[PDB]
């Protein structure tokens, strides 16, 4: 037992209220993005429908995994997520997705904007998150990388050169 | 030759009532999936792991269900609305509470909200079946699947 | 505003005693079919042994999945299944499978008859089941379809010209 | 004690009219698969790849469907006819045109072909359902699956 | 040059008593699988899900075991009897009770059922081993597998 | 320095009308074979039903993959395939498959003959195809090999001693 | 304190010459069985061709895995296997497989006899093997079980009533 | 060769003795955690046994992969790990796991403490590791994230709300 | 016994001309793969996703092709050179441009460079076949595969 | 009815000697796995890759072996101790050295320690078999598997 | 209308000399597989593991090849003979020596055995190709595959 | 819409010219490493050929995935990669790989040097990359970790102790 600790209880790392709040901000924007992504997935019409239909689902898959990652990281650090519809609608920074069928050109521009809004949230909280817990900032890096890749893959459709 | 002479054959077009009924099912499925994930993250206490895992299975089913319904709407020329504001404003599900909740409370809460979702589907079933039996088959899959989830979840709280 | 319901307790669909009894009838015949299917699978000998041996296992797989489906549907609807050996033996409507080894030709005829008997049970209770709960009748449709396919795949061995 | 004592129990038998109704579905599903492959090979133009791929998915579904229908016929002791001459002579689908076709033209052509196939299934549905609800469930799967393909393909040409 | 010159060489033949010993194992394994499914459906209460799942794993093992035993009998030209009437009439397992049962009760009930099945295999072991060591190896697999299931299930009720 | 070519446009290999016609001949017989293979698969009854039912599906799988291979090779070489039902029926060299149910023995003989007919088409056009484009002749070799294997696996049922 | 052994070199279990010879006997009969199994697989014709063709390959798979198991057990125990064609032919106890095509019925009888011969070798050496090394006898039990199952699956084709 | 280096030998990054020591500290605690996790996995009894039994194996899987990651990162950086039993026992910071059967409630509390002790070690060395080699600190972030997730999943069992 | 008495049997040795011909094929395949990845990253505009994906498929094929050829060289005692300087200095492919390129331009550019690669293989084919038919079979796989890629890519730009 | 009338049938209970023998096997398997990983990380020199890989295979086997034995103990109501202090204090294996070791030295060292582990299993075998043949079958799997590993590893150092 | 009217159309028939040529290939492929396993078991020394593994890959390829050849014979109504006595009596391969062999010796021995097998295939190639080009394609696959194995194995002994 | 942004266009993060240049440097060295890795894979001969042959392909797999990662990260951040042969040859920092067959000993030393040169490039740009975009620095950490592991696995072959 030469180096063994003898404390009966050893407590885990507990996130500050500010840290919890910062992850909550990321969470709602990821959930909103998933919901808007599905809306776009269903209602997109026009030239190159299939590629967009498929790409939007890939985006939704990533945003959903992202939200679960963030929420569970909150839980791990003794913080409590709120991903309920009312909370997401009331607190998301994303511009609202319009109703009805939308052209592929419109959807490309709309979804690129909404991805960028989500990335912006993660980028805004990054430094405060990194200062408290570098391991969580790494999860944010995964999100930034994965989402900015989605934005490039989607926006490239509308690019005229 | 028995070949049809037409050049533009139109597909089955849903009435506004029919589209509206599927929209009702859609918002409750989306809400159930959001509440399912909330419960999944925030459940604590005796038998946490089983509940945490079962809730994810419920969510998987409700998400595939929502996609099934929304795409059936698209196939029949209806337009789904699964946006957060619409879901919050029109869902019939009792609101899921915030914060940590015990496994016993989560069992009760989620069972109620599953049953609420099933109730929506059962409520619209006959009007859907009357117009389009093929869509009612999709509703049957939903009823069967969710009622299975309700049984698997609620059995945790059953006394002898 | 809000369309949210306010009940703290919402109960599920509860099957009538009659409905539960009808599903129980289906259950015992499916279990009996599985048991007879395995008996035949082990004890068939003669021309085209292997094909029959293999097809019988496929039949057993389907009947087993079927029995679990029906019993679990019963549970979902607050009914209580009984698949115990004594109950199955005392209440199955299937003619009993004979003892000892049986020829391929005999097994084809015997098993076809027992599938037909199992399907007849499902078809007999169908309308009463459909009347109370159309979703369960859909499960019955899968059983009818799957079992009648097995009957075709098995019986065709004995059909001439 | 509840055991039936008859030595040979006969299975459910379909009327010959029921068989003929399924035969109508079969030929149109085979025709659809043949036209789908023709389109898959010969489609050219903007968004080639998506159409090339989507057409193969339609063919996959139509082939599985035709197998499902033919084997249901066999299960009920009807006898399918999927031979080229019979398909050509009895299909209700408008003929697919020869040569390379633009993606825009293929979208419209195939949507019509799918809609024709669905129409056949919808036309026979009630007579099939009256005799055998289990078979009508198979028709529902086909209606749902094909109408999904119609939506996925036609959306390419939709201007909003 | 070392080649044997007899045209038909007979395989190993098991005595009828050996066959009867394997038959004893078979009926208890089938009974166990039937009781395991009964428990799997009807178990309710705290830690439902784990028990529901563990019971299916036990049934899987018991079903594979019964197939193994019956096919070993066939290999040695014995003739298994796995019919419902025979199983009910000849199984040594205490009957499983009807109706919903609490998880605590199911744990104790099934542990006993597994222990009864293992006892049968242990009782016939030495006579089987004396005649055919290869068959006794199969019995070892069953003893090891079932006693593992007994431990996995009973541990739920163990208070320390 | 550099071995780089300087053309802004380099065209691909273009098949002669004759070459295209030869591949079209192969195509229709492969499609006809697939259609007859499925007909036989559904309608075979009698001794050893299951083996034949299963082998016929394997034959159909190969003929379908073959038809796609040939049609796509045509497209690669700027030829235009025609696999429409009317064309297949009007131009196939295969004897027509008979109507209604057929015995296992009959199906073995019928399908073997139709495979033989399909292979004969490929062998007849082979040298002309090989002369123009050896790479396509290699695809023909796979078809010959794969189909003659099917013929062996099917016909052996009817071969005595 | 410590229960650690202090030897710089600990040798493994070394098989007696007799033990090695007994495993060699098993090896050659397994290899011969694999070779005869393939011969039968290629050259069987007649009623129920396909089932036999397929089952024979399963038998060959098992006998090949068996030969590798025995030879490798020999190596583990410092014995040296000989699976060369000349040795197999000169020392196998199996009756030789006949030349040319053979009927399904003939192949069933021939192969059953050759499996029986292979198993007899294993059963003959068993007790001497078990006496020296019970772990190897366990490998022999798997071979006995697996091969006798093959014999049942193959022979049942020819068993009447 | 315009930007090409012309040195014959280019050496890799070599960890300092302090860095090597820091990774060694993480290594022994990960190995100890794996050993204690298995002990708990085997000996846990009582309410919700199966969930705990299973979760403990998941923990062990992660801790084992973690130890291999750390050890191989040491090797990559020209450091030498020591994961031997005596070294692990003598130098681990983890409180000793008790002997005998332990209740599920006890095991939850015990294992949460031991996970937290492991995380604490990684957190203690993090900044010194990050200052020398940010790429290694990233591997530490994976460990912190994965282990704190395990602690949340395990401790939630005992949480009364 | 028909056994050969030799102790050192040598393998088939390729002439320098033959090795040189395979080397020609190798550099154009490597160049095509590098150009394919450049296009894959830098393509933008209408139908981006399909092109981005198709280009990766082309690259996969050209890379497996390069390995096939280089290892065939090794098998026949020839020595491949796939180094960047050698590829740049000896490839016959027109240079792929830098910077972002439109989907329409990428279709045209990549089709030309695929056709250039196929041309190399077709140019050496007869001399390769004359010496070693087995190697010409590998060339056929390459011709077939790349000409398929050319068709899939160029069809995007085809007008009616 | 042949049904047993008991309500509480107990399972096979291992003697303290039997539990002690399995405990002996357990600590040597755990020690072998720890030494295997040490060797895996620290081996250098000629044929590094093969040895690095083979050592991981040995470790996988010894870890699954340790779990097999510990859980067999649990099944028979014995209590394993796999803790670091217990393993260090009671293992019979010669200590594996620290620091980098050559492939030649690693071959020799690991072969010795495998043989030591096999020796433990062979030492307890007869007493285990006498009490419970089913457990001795598990021991046979271990002997077979580890002796295979010894052969695969030591063959590296064998001279002609 | 283009349909042939003969009731039985005969398949392609191979001359008996063609059959004998394939028989020559078959025996050497079987011999190679048997020698490959012998080497795989009995190889010892530096780089044991890589040789042990590579030899199994060669055996895999030789076994698949022999199946390919025998089944091609069957397809063309030739009759293969793969019996031990025939293989031993008619193979052209130098006998593999008995006992343990060093990795260096095995490399040289097996390279020769592969080269002998390839030589047989190359010797019969032109007569096979003249009668049936489709069969010669199979021979090409074997030549390419075996010569790859020769390169992979022999490279171990290559000093540069 | 309480927290929702109302901007129609939200632009993504755009890499500076310096950042783009830094990633370009990493890209060319990864591509050069892949090309040299394949050259070594093909032309390596001598003792332990197979292990080296195989390990070199694993290296190539990682370097290829790395180059795609870097290039696509450039695209995501509105930078433009150049992975063309001429550019790679003209701008890589890697010492040239020699022509012809090379011994396994030579290849180990050569490839270790070239891996280290690639790692050095990534390490040289790391801090400038990290200062502008921490999420990209994380991708660099993956590359450093994965490549230094390859160097250890390869170089260990030549290590004499
Ligand atoms: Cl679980
Ligand atoms: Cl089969
Ligand atoms: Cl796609
Ligand atoms: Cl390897
Ligand atoms: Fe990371
Ligand atoms: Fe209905
Ligand atoms: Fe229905
Ligand atoms: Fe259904
Ligand atoms: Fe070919
Ligand atoms: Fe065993
Ligand atoms: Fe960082
Ligand atoms: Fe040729
Ligand atoms: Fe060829
Ligand atoms: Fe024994
Ligand atoms: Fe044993
Ligand atoms: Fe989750
Ligand atoms: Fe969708
Ligand atoms: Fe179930
Ligand atoms: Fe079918
Ligand atoms: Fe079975
Ligand atoms: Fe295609
Ligand atoms: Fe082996
Ligand atoms: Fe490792
Ligand atoms: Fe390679
Ligand atoms: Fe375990
Ligand atoms: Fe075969
Ligand atoms: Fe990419
Ligand atoms: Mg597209
Ligand atoms: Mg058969
Ligand atoms: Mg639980
Ligand atoms: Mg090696």
């Amino acid at each position: 037992m030469s180096a063994r600790r003898t404390e009966s209880d050893i407590q885990g790392f507990h996130a500050t209220p500010e840290f919890g709040g910062n992850l909550q901000k990321v969470l709602v924007d990821l959930i909103e993005l998933s919901l808007q992504g599905k809306q776009a997935h269903w209602n997109v019409v026009g030239s190159n429908f299939r590629d967009l239909h498929l790409q939007l689902d890939e985006l939704v898959d990533f945003a959903r995994e992202g939200s679960d990652t963030i929420a569970e990281r909150m839980r791990a650090l003794d913080a409590v997520p709120d991903g309920r519809s009312d909370t997401v609608a009331a607190t998301t920074t994303l511009p609202e997705f319009p109703a009805f069928e939308r052209s592929t050109a419109d959807v490309v521009d709309l979804i690129t904007t909404r991805i960028n809004a989500t990335v912006d949230t993660i980028r805004r909280v990054h430094d405060a998150v990194d200062a408290e817990d570098p391991s969580t900032a790494d999860l944010l890096h995964g999100l930034i990388d994965g989402l900015e890749k989605q934005a490039w893959l989607i926006r490239s459709e509308n690019r005229k050169v």
